[PDB]
């Protein structure tokens, strides 16, 4: 019982004043028997924003209904959503999510930005943050694995920058795993805090999805900025 | 297998932040000797997640394993700073133990910063009251229904314009709609009051679901959150 899910956005790039985004959802039953499943469209944004794409004028009373697909058949839906002005500027993730009757989870994600450039590194006002999965390693075995991350904090400002920086891995069973302890830094003008920092996914760590999350706070302004990568333990 | 506790010397920090000293207890209740890894992590508002542990230099350490004799208990004092620049609001401290066999054990305490302990989140007179109606903290693998009471009380002298929604953030990257995005004009002294439940379908994966409600003031742009945790066995 395998489902194939895709998602595409008619646009990636919203200005600060927000806007409308029209999406195209594709759900294909690649299996031989007929398949029942639930699906929905959800948005995840900065500052712990999580919201459903779906909006209603009245009182939301609906429960999550099941759907179905004929053998080899595909569902095709257009779905649009507003992203209002009052929502935080930053990087957003739209997620088509399918839960099949058998427990298997399938997803398709697209990103968009609001009030910043699609290509751009997160920044604290000249101080740019560059965190990357160094070797494109997107999973580790049940028996364990090591994934290294490159960390580059570049002070583009004309003055010194005072920052606190840390990393966690948010994962199953409510786990928040320290990846990098809280570090305080004075970074001089034009200078760079640059290093490699890895996480060892111990054999004993539970199977599932780990969200590798890095944060940087400007100690003076109080602006906080994030970057995230996903690693799955099989 | 493992018994974990956590207590805080302080629950209540002012806006200018402060220091919190914690006491970690880890007890091996098992008959054989047990190996495990453990750590201390903080979760706050606005998607804040940070490790309790801080270093002045370059963090270079790896997550070391520990061990406990049969019936033996580990006892550690561990403190952490919560600086002024961190967001005001409700925080969760979490002692987390991962045993060599895969079993996860936790002990959580809450604290607040710049607001009263157990106070209702508010958007400036507009108070938000979301509660697990019947104290149901888990559902069986075969499924279950958990209802939530929702009370949005406009204490202001003028009308309040809000947008409101709910999700359940859970395993395998799932963000499950619990309440669609609703726009509301709430008159002075009035209440948006209702019950809203989530059906944890048999098919939903085992694990930890974070029931999350958010309210935005459309005029000010202030956003406020309330969260409750439900585990599917």
């Amino acid at each position: 019982p395998v489902i194939e899910a895709n998602l595409s956005l008619n646009q990636n790039q919203l200005a600060s004043n927000g806007g409308y985004i029209s999406s195209q959802l594709g759900i294909r039953n690649e299996s031989c028997e007929t398949v029942k499943f639930k699906y929905w469209l959800s948005i995840k944004g900065p500052e712990g924003i999580y919201f459903p794409a779906k909006a209603v004028v009245g009182v939301d009373t609906a429960q999550q209904e099941s759907d179905a697909l004929t053998d080899g058949r595909m569902l095709n839906v257009t779905r649009g959503f507003w992203v209002p002005e009052y929502m935080a500027d930053g990087k957003y993730t739209v997620s088509l999510q399918v839960v099949a009757e058998n427990g298997k989870v399938f997803k398709a994600n697209q990103e968009f930005v609001k009030g910043v450039d699609l290509n751009s590194l997160p920044e604290l006002n000249g101080l740019t943050i560059d965190i990357k999965n160094q070797f494109g390693i997107n999973s580790v075995e049940s028996t364990g694995g090591f994934v290294p991350f490159t960390v580059d904090l570049n002070n583009g400002r004309e003055g010194e920058a005072n920052v606190e920086f840390w990393m966690t891995a948010v994962g199953p069973d409510g786990l928040i795993i320290p990846v990098n302890a809280r570090e305080k830094w004075v970074i001089a003008s034009g200078d760079t805090y640059s290093k490699v920092r890895g996480i060892n996914f111990d054999k004993s760590y539970p199977a599932g999805e780990y969200t590798i999350n890095a944060q940087v706070v400007d100690i003076v302004s109080g602006e906080r900025v994030e970057q995230s990568m996903t690693v799955v333990k099989k």
